[PDB]
């Protein structure tokens, strides 16, 4: 599997790699990538997309890497399984209720509830492993 990511100070980044720890104790593998490290035709081949990206300025996606890379995988994902996640601060999901939306607005199917947990993980690490499990479990 894949796990896509931007992180500005690795909160997501530690997420992603507690969700790619679940997903791997279940027995199945998968890479950890930076947004900006993508390859795109290789992620347009996997069952599900899972994606990640903290709250940025004004509740929205990070616009100088994430937000492009969205636009441009946006009309190639109709019908395809994905699973959204991110860090956040002060406020409480909105940049992710409208990241859900978004990607059902393109014709994905959002697979699992959006995972968001804000800060460091921490108290929520075991959270972040549970969220790959679901994932692996489809
Ligand atoms: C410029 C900027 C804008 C932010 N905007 C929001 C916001 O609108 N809502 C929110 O809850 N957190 C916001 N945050 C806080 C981050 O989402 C939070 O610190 C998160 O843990 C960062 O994760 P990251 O290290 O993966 O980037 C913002 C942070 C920065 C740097």
């Amino acid at each position: 599997m894949k796990i896509v990511y931007w992180s500005g100070t690795g909160n997501t980044e530690k997420m992603a790699e507690l969700i790619a720890k679940g997903i791997i104790e279940s027995g199945k593998d998968v890479n950890t990538i930076n947004v900006s490290d993508v390859n795109i035709d290789e992620l347009l081949n996997e069952d599900i997309l899972i994606l990640g990206c903290s709250a940025m300025g004004d509740e929205v996606l990070e616009e100088s890497e994430f937000e492009p890379f969205i636009e441009e995988i946006s009309t190639k994902i109709s019908g395809k399984k994905v699973a959204l996640f991110g860090s956040y601060g002060w406020g409480d999901g909105k940049w992710m209720r409208d990241f859900e939306e978004r990607m059902n607005g393109y014709g994905c199917v959002v697979v699992e509830t959006p995972l968001i947990v804000q800060n460091e993980p921490d108290e929520a690490e075991q959270d972040c492993i549970e969220f790959g499990k679901k994932i692996a479990a489809i």
